[PDB]
């Protein structure tokens, strides 16, 4: 039950990725889901080959073009950044035979002696899934920054709680007395599909807080403009399920050193004594290590299967250069 077929092993490694649409004209006409899912198959396969000693991806051209066409700009852009090269021929060559299309991928030659300088990550990745918090912005760390982070984070080894969150309740419309900053983040509640919204924001914001030196707090239920405490109406959510969902998405966050020192508190939003709804605050201590929003977004062939890299594996491989 996978979109990849592994046809042969080393040293004639071949990954059949099924059908893909080629050509810039044909790919703009595609729907978003067709264009993105096809690009995923190409990137995931190319990354697997790069980290596994070379190979060729096998592709059945889905376009019915009378003549050969260019690969496509979006596919071109992905293979370029994945290999950190402005040129595609540094690692890729293409051939057209029958109704199949082959992309030969040179092995990612990290353990080499070159004059390249710059920065060569030991392993190829689509995303490090490592987010850090800077000011009021949360940023995805690239290979250069994540390596130095992971290395300098623990070649060598400030959290102050906000007393505003110790109250038994909040009043509807009350103005939050402190501003968004390095240690606090405000987000409104979605009008519909509460827990789906919460589960989408928790991994990135919480992971970025833990990876800083001082940690921070996430406060959900605050209007973005007026900074007034609104929360979600009690009719739209159950506060029991909300507290559990937030704790669960946090516990699922991949960790590399131990858990994250965090706490989730549910606050009742009152209106003249009557329960209107709930706000939520998540306080996270600084973690002596790295906390990921997801697994690291990279793959490699292990024995006879394309399997994603475990977090411990990706980190160990990354900083063994």
């Amino acid at each position: 039950d996978s979109s990849f077929m592994l046809e042969s092993s080393y040293p004639d490694l071949v990954i059949n990725i099924g059908k893909v649409t080629l050509g810039e004209g044909n790919r703009k006409k595609l729907q978003k889901f067709q264009r993105e899912e096809e690009k995923a198959k190409v990137v995931k396969a190319a990354c697997a080959l790069l980290n596994s000693g070379g190979g060729v991806i096998q592709l059945e051209m889905a376009n019915n073009d009378k003549h050969p066409v260019e690969m496509g700009l979006d596919l071109e852009e992905s293979l370029r950044t994945l290999t950190q090269s402005l040129n595609l021929e540094a690692f890729f060559k293409t051939k057209q035979e029958g109704k199949c299309y082959y992309i030969f991928v040179k092995s990612w030659s990290s353990d080499l002696f070159t004059e390249d300088s710059s920065f060569k990550p030991r392993i190829c990745s689509l995303s490090s899934s490592l987010y850090i918090r800077s000011g009021t912005s949360v940023l995805l760390m690239n290979s250069r920054d994540a390596f130095h982070f992971l290395n300098t984070r623990k070649m060598n080894a400030l959290h102050s709680p906000y007393e505003f969150f110790q109250k038994d309740h909040l009043e509807y419309g009350e103005i939050v007395p402190f501003p968004e900053s390095q240690s606090i983040e405000f987000k409104q509640f979605s009008t519909k599909r509460i827990q789906e919204y919460v589960k989408s924001i928790i991994p990135e914001y919480i992971s970025a807080f833990a990876n800083t030196e001082e940690g921070g707090s996430l406060f959900i239920g605050v209007d973005d403009k007026s900074k007034k405490v609104l929360g979600c109406a009690k009719e739209k959510v159950d506060c029991d399920s909300l507290k559990k969902t937030i704790e669960n998405a946090i516990y699922k966050l991949p960790c590399v050193h131990c858990q994250i020192d965090f706490t989730v508190k549910i606050l009742n939003v009152l209106a003249k004594g009557e329960l209107y709804g709930y706000a939520c605050v998540i306080e996270v201590k600084p973690f002596c290590g790295a906390i990921f929003s997801e697994a690291p977004r990279s793959w490699m062939v292990k024995d006879k299967l394309i399997c994603p890299l475990a977090t411990q594996d990706w980190v160990n491989m990354m900083l063994d250069t």
